[PDB]
């Protein structure tokens, strides 16, 4: 191996690079009489140009230091190699728990020199709080702070926590303020640093985050973009509204409608008296242009959906729904809605009913998110099995980090039983063994009603009596062949379940053959009756449905004790390092109801850790602190010497020795059931159960391998080794597991679709909420700039010459811009022809601007602009995420053959957008124009 | 679930009770009819007359069936059983029929092989190799004669003749590869007497024997034919001087004709057109007569032609870049170099002459056929295998056929045990070793399965060579020992002596210390270890007996094979060795019929031999000596076959309870289906039997196909290399490797049907095109023949004679183009009706005249030789143009490959371009075979 892989002649030069140097350090380093000092100087050197990898031995050696002094525990050297990796942007393997957190502070070190930020997300919200406690002190003893999001965090406390040297959070917990924070409307909202703002990740269960956890994307469904009641009272205005002429002469416009010419785009309702008509129903002129934004808007819309679209022949109606037509291939677009939420708008004309449901307002894949980080990386004790995944998505390599000490775990195979009952029947028994013996035992299931089904077996008895019984009525089918008195006598014991203890079937024995067909069944009726006094006598449980995090984790800590029974559900106890009798815990138990915790955190727990350590120097300072006077330095001498000698029985016993129900939907989701075990070098052991008729292998398995089986007539009770059955078992855990390969893969493309899409308008949004006046203003005219352009260019541009189109072009532009300019325009407009008629508009528009930035001083000015462009484009934006998801799970039909779904979907995606931003900047030049201050 | 359940739900279940009720039900109401009949044959004639008379042939179904089952039951003496007629019908569905052992599948194939040999099509039945073709087909002879019809066999070493001959009767057996490349070369043949299929259908309906072998583990790869290269490097360089030599000349002038010997293309129009009779006369002068050169020089003509269309209407430096390597066309699309891209009609080797840079001298593709879109051309496909309902999705998807899983006769009762896994490939073989040995001294018979040779020999050694077995001995004697000293005693050192020397150890040294052996686990397991190498090693030099099969001699491993059965038989089967050769418990016909054949001759007498053979041994006193009159069977061979006959029915006897056959597979296959067919050998029709697979983290599938970062953790998992290993990421990780095989040779046969899925369309033309030609339809041959003057012309002219540019435009280029593609000649009147008429009566007015011409060369050669010329020049042009680019395409493939630009698949890229040099190939097809038909000269 050393000599094959990377993954060894990589340990070896992670051992001269970094552990050797890092031992040869710590003496010149553990005579420092303060490591944050050190740190402070480090950050300084590094300051000073010093590169982070050059400074690793020294920051590692000191945060090494700084463990044992405030937390009393060295990095062990592979530690110190978990960290480089970390530090290295890629993904340690560790096996046990706890070898995993500490490994953490060793690369969160030396990259909070930084200063920029650090981010360690976890599963949940309890081991982030824990890790983060827990890991405090070392943290804290170089100079660190350290911030911890808790799902109840408010905005402020998020915000002050990431803005910590090294902050603790959930990965949906961070994913979801990622989203937040471009949702943000005052910067007082955003949580996130501004500076780098997602630096630097070490995911502490890489696997399951991004992987069994990266299925689905984060998605954020806010109610309907405004009911049903607001979109028909806007059709009902659009007919009641008479219709208008356009521009006589020197005459001005008609009534309220001033239709595009057939073939242009506009609707220009201009007349006052239009405007008055429809203000007058449920508004006052001045909040319909400033602050009712949104109305004129689904004003604009209802006139355009009427006037400018012409229903039966750009899109065809039916009982279903509107579904616009294609001018193209002369056909229905399958289901394709309208920018700008013009779609509903011509459903509320054709009084077609609108919907009523939630919609996306802000979605982002683990994938894409995480990939935003400027360096990410990762631990898990199962992941090579992905390596290939993680560097071509993540760029992340996956190292496999040597153990401390040799795993001894015996993993033994799977037993395969026919019946789903059958298998479970087969547990109760294994555990029983495992109780009597006194070895400890735990559980895994994949579901609650799983977890109890199992726990109702042991504890109640009457439901082992049909295994009982089964295995009594098989034994007498085969011995009826027997007729004698002494037969005859069993016959009857036999004809009562409870008579059988094991003293009634010990006087029969005499009339067992040695010979195998039926000593098996008698075997078999033997150990039945022997396993439910078993039973009856009580087998203690302990459930863990993950529901309580914290409560389940005190418990899962003591599971290592002699007699104890743990039915761990799903990942139940899910980071809580199972020892074989658990110490500290219940001896902070002790301590909780004298000298509590918090606080003396820094001396009862290495009080705990050191008199359990046996350290009786280092034990009585610590002692002298706190209020510990002999009665409590006993009991705890009683419980930890009462503990080592169950370890004792126990280590001896076998060890903790895992169950596993039934196998999950990956192998490494169930190696880990296995990993449970035999942790640090420790004894133990492990099997898993298995049935046709179990989860994995009727999802998942093949319709006709879930047929074939049956038909191959099993034995119903007894275990099944066959070649067919495990090859369809190892196979079914595989095409689930590439199941959902494909599953996220697919996830990913079309959420790079997006990616480029969101790209731009979340940052098109910061830059103006980031609030650089200059780059406000500057972009501000820029759409005014465009708008105009194409504007008029749309048919002022033509290649005839002087003749052609000019009062359109002046209506166009005096909508857009209240302003008006209009003897002069002719004579260079309609005269010289295309090159100075573009650019004699843009210095006009400007010089209107300035004289804006007098009647409102420039700060309102601007404070429109900011309010306008974000109203615009976040509620354009709002419309587009709904026209998509609704494109996504729509093209998906079988559409035209080989062309991909996704080839067309890219295609429409594309398109949607850019006529999106054209919209928007449109609208933006508009209102910037024709909005009304105060 | 099992019983009432799946009955109500699915196919392969309600489907054979609908085959119940359809079709055996009623083959067994009509058995007593049929029965009742003196001639079979003539109810067969009679048959296909009724079918004649636009009888379905589903209809008749029933009773051609019962037909074949009573002339197989006289003739043959096997009635087939009402399974057998389900396969029947799956296979005339044009399905895939499921079937397990051996011989249920032959005899099933006559069934539907009647039933579609009615039409007189022909009827293909293809088998894995040609010893069972021949085979089957004088095994199944009786049943098919019976009836009237005629038995095709082709084997490897059969003639042009014999092969026509046999694919003329009404059913033929082929193997596949032969079938195969009769295809190819039928479509690479000259003559008409070179042809072997018919022509009447000629791929009519198959059969397919070992479908999943045939069409799965066997279509990884195409069929191809590699040629010489088309013409050597002399005559292309040769070609290049010429050209240079070969002054310029000037186009027409007023009324004056053309100068020297070249004519341009206007520099953008495309026609090459060397016209003065000079230039002609100078060329010829060079190497052959100004005759030959038109008839029969088609091919020269051809390098002459583009060789001066390299030089002058090909700018080099602009068109294509030149490098060390060679020549690499310039596309003017991207303003790029043209990634291994050849030129079309042979344009390239030209191009290369011309530049001096070298060109190839080595074989290419002639003829093409991937095995699926082969088989896919027959009117109807079907086949039969025990295994094939594991890839039916394929099947359906590419063939069409549906799998049906026919029930077995018997009930299965083979004991098929889990695998072993050995830590060390050497450990794994000791085991093995030690499983023979013990079957061996039970008496119970043995087929051992290996992947290779060495492999086989390397068992076989050890077997005949007990020297190799000592280590296991030995091992497994200091394992006893290290345990063992724990205890100390006077007994104990006795024993801890005799077992300092090897040899002693025979079963009787080890019988007296049982008494110190504890009933408990831990050390009697080491004991009993110790015991059974001792035992073993015995044995071996008692000697077992090998029989080892490295199919090499087909026919002799076969009688081999059929004795299998025999109580202390031993035969390692290399790779799939004895593969069509039923193991009964005892092989009775097959030494049999080696009795008979020292006397009495297998072929002439098959009708009686066999059946004779077949009935002694059913018992039929009364059948049996009808048939020893006919024949020279006097009481000594009478006798020699009821002893072997009573010794082989007490062998039998004895294998049937003593477990019965049981298989040791060494190592798995690259596939569950080949592997569960040497455990398939065993436990036939009902009998007992068993299996176990072995495996080593060593043996092939763990190291070529297993994972990089599997076959590291195995070992680091530091697993006892002498003991069976029983660990789930073990066995997660063997059934897995299994798996990536089986995937991966899916993707590399995809791959190969995409790439010839491409080139199917492009064959299905030429090839065919090629046929109307040959099939000489003189009627269909003169109409097609004038099509392509029509598409040459008209395009021609047509390039630039219909303008948007009314009438002043182009018109001396349009004369010389037409001028050069057609010698004669028409010039005063054209600029008339042209030069003043635009364009819809140009294109139209030439044809027309051009047709004229033809007529008038009717007559210089009469009809019969104008479409001779036809013929001879239309062949000449494609198949000369094929060639190159079936070259084109292999360089383009291989070519291509390289990681081109990004997520654009090569292949869309290759599809696309392949397209194009086609398009562009049918262009010159056209075009030159029209020029050709008006510049030849028939003499």
């Amino acid at each position: 191996r050393r000599l094959f892989d990377n993954n060894e002649r990589e340990i070896a030069r992670y051992y001269k690079q970094v552990v050797e140097p890092v031992n040869r350090l710590e003496a010149e380093v553990e005579k420092l009489p303060d490591l944050a000092a050190a740190y402070r100087e480090l950050k300084e050197k590094h300051e000073k140009g010093a590169s982070l990898d050059e400074l690793l031995p020294m920051a590692f050696a000191l945060t090494r230091e700084s463990a044992k002094r405030y937390l009393g525990m060295r990095h062990f050297d592979v530690q110190l190699i978990g960290g480089a990796v970390l530090h290295e942007g890629k993904i340690a393997e560790m096996k046990t728990g706890e070898g995993k957190t500490l490994v953490a502070t060793l690369a969160v070190a030396l990259n909070a020199l930084t200063g920029k930020g650090v981010h360690v997300v976890t599963v949940n919200d309890y081991l982030a709080r824990r890790d983060a406690e827990w890991m405090g002190p070392v943290y804290r003893g170089l100079g660190l702070s350290v911030g911890v999001i808790q799902h109840a965090s408010t905005p402020a406390e998020r915000r002050k926590a990431y803005l910590a040297d090294v902050t603790y959070v959930t990965n949906s917990e961070l994913g979801f303020d990622y989203l937040r924070d471009n949702m943000a409307i005052s910067p007082d909202q955003l949580v996130l640093r501004h500076d780098h703002p997602l630096h630097y990740a070490i995911i502490d269960e890489v696997d399951s985050i991004l992987i069994d956890e990266a299925r689905t994307p984060l998605i954020i469904s806010g109610p309907a973009e405004k009911a049903t009641d607001l979109y028909y009272k806007m059709a009902e205005i659009a007919k009641k509204l008479e219709r208008g002429l356009p521009a006589e002469p020197g005459v001005r416009k008609e009534p309220t409608g001033d239709y595009t010419v057939e073939e242009k785009n506009r609707s220009v309702h201009l007349t006052l008296q239009g405007i008055a008509k429809a203000e007058k129903l449920l508004g006052i002129e001045g909040l319909f242009s400033p602050e009712n934004m949104e109305l004129a808007h689904m004003l604009i819309q209802a006139i355009r959906a009427k006037e400018l679209y012409h229903r039966d022949r750009d899109y065809i109606v039916q009982d279903g729904q509107v579904i616009i037509v294609d001018e193209f291939t002369g056909r229905l677009m399958p289901g394709r809605r309208y920018g700008e939420g013009l779609h509903q708008a011509i459903e509320a004309k054709e009084g077609v009913r609108i919907e009523r449901e939630n919609q996306t307002l802000a979605t982002i894949t683990y994938q894409n998110f995480f990939r935003l980080y400027e360096k990410r990386a990762g631990m898990t004790g199962t992941a090579k099995t992905e390596e290939k995944e993680f560097q071509e998505i993540y760029g992340m390599d996956v190292v496999v980090v040597p153990t401390n000490r040799p795993v001894i775990r015996k993993d033994f195979p799977d037993v395969v039983y026919r019946t789903e009952k059958g298998k479970f029947y087969a547990v109760v028994e294994e555990i029983a063994e495992k109780y009597e013996r006194g070895q400890p035992v735990l559980v895994g299931t994949i579901s609650i009603e799983k977890s109890e089904r199992l726990s109702q077996m042991l504890k109640e008895p009457r439901l082992y009596l049909p295994r009982l019984e089964m295995r009594l009525e098989l034994f007498k089918k085969a011995s009826q062949k027997q007729q004698g008195p002494e037969w005859e006598r069993l016959r009857k014991l036999l004809e009562r379940p409870a008579q059988l203890k094991d003293e009634d079937l010990a006087p029969f024995e005499g009339l067992i053959p040695p010979k195998g067909n039926l000593r098996t069944a008698w075997e078999g009726l033997k150990r039945a009756v022997h396993t439910l006094a078993v039973l009856r006598q009580g087998i203690p449980h302990q459930v863990l449905n993950a529901k309580h995090h914290a409560r389940e984790a005190e418990i899962v800590a003591q599971a290592g004790r002699s007699k104890t029974v743990t039915i761990a559900t799903n990942m139940a106890g899910r980071g809580t390092d199972i020892k074989l009798g658990g110490n500290p815990e219940y001896l902070a138990a002790a301590l909780l109801e004298k000298e509590g915790f918090d606080r003396y955190e820094w001396k009862v727990e290495l009080f705990i850790k050191k008199m359990v350590a046996g350290k009786e120097e280092e034990a009585r300072a610590l002692a002298q602190e706190l209020g510990i006077r002999e009665e409590l330095l006993e009991r705890i001498r009683e419980i930890r010497e009462e503990c080592k000698q169950d370890e004792e029985r126990v280590r001896a016993l076998g060890g903790l020795f895992i169950i596993g129900t039934e196998r999950h939907e990956s192998r490494r989701i169930d190696n880990q059931l296995r990993g449970r075990a035999g942790r640090q070098g420790d004894p133990g052991g492990s099997r898993f159960y298995v049935s046709f008729d179990d989860d994995l292998m009727r999802l998942f398995a093949s319709d006709r391998v879930i047929a074939m089986l049956d038909r191959m007539g099993f034995d119903d009770s007894e275990p099944i080794e066959h070649p067919m059955v495990t090859r369809s078992i190892e196979r079914a855990q595989k095409r689930v597991e590439d199941r959902n390969f494909a599953i996220r893969k697919q996830l990913l493309q079309f959420d790079d679709v997006l990616s480029r899409q969101r790209e731009v308008i979340y940052a098109q949004r910061r830059l103006i909420l980031l609030g650089k006046d200059e780059e406000v203003k500057e972009a501000a005219i820029g759409m005014v700039e465009e708008t105009v352009a194409s504007l008029a260019e749309n048919f002022l541009n033509p290649e005839v010459h002087p003749e052609d189109w000019d009062l359109e072009g002046l209506k166009a532009t005096l909508l857009d811009t209240a302003p008006q300019l209009q003897d002069f325009p002719f004579a260079e407009l309609r005269a010289l022809k295309a090159e100075e008629a573009v650019e004699r508009l843009v210095e006009a528009a400007l010089k209107a601007y300035e004289a804006r930035e007098a009647e409102l001083s420039p700060p309102l000015m601007r404070a429109v602009e900011r309010f306008v462009i974000l109203n615009v484009v976040d509620n354009a934006w709002k419309e587009h995420l709904h026209n998509l998801d609704v494109l996504r799970q729509g093209i998906f039909l079988r559409g035209y053959g080989q062309k991909d779904p996704f080839q067309e979907y890219k295609i429409e995606a594309t398109r949607l957008f850019n006529e999106m931003v054209a919209f928007i900047k449109s609208e933006v030049a508009k209102f910037l124009f024709r909005l009304k201050v105060e």
